[PDB]
């Protein structure tokens, strides 16, 4: 079947966060495409936090199964988180590195969305 690719998500960084208003940034990232929803652990008090996650999201649609969005959130340790922004982008085959320019500072990452065999194209349909 078409549309297939291998799709890792990497290189997570963000810089000149403000999700509080005392303290620095608390930040945790989510993650979305195609019904998986991965999500990093908090960055406690860096407006600048850098996070090792390398997030395997295997086989999937590259071509309907959704935007590839990436939410940047502060955590509230009293309950309700705030969301500083969110990205979205349409994944091609082929490394990529992303920059989303938020409402207030950015967050950049990588993704890899590597065609299965005998498959080819920008969403792999060839
Ligand atoms: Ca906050
Ligand atoms: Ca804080
Ligand atoms: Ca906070
Ligand atoms: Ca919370
Ligand atoms: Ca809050």
């Amino acid at each position: 079947q078409r549309g297939l690719a291998h799709l890792v998500v990497s290189n997570f960084r963000a810089e000149h966060l403000a999700g509080d208003a005392t303290t620095a940034t608390d930040a945790y990232l989510k993650v979305f495409f195609g019904g998986q929803e991965f999500r990093t652990g908090v960055v406690w008090n860096n407006n600048n936090p850098r996070w090792t996650d390398k997030m395997d999201f295997e086989n999937v649609l590259l071509s309907t199964g959704g935007p590839l969005r990436v939410q940047v959130w502060d955590a509230d340790a009293g309950a309700d988180d705030d969301l500083l922004g969110s990205c979205d982008r349409s994944p091609h085959s082929g490394f990529h590195e992303v920059t989303c320019e938020l409402n207030h500072g950015r967050v950049k990452f990588s993704y890899h969305a590597k065609c299965l065999p005998h498959l080819t194209g920008g969403t792999c349909l060839e």
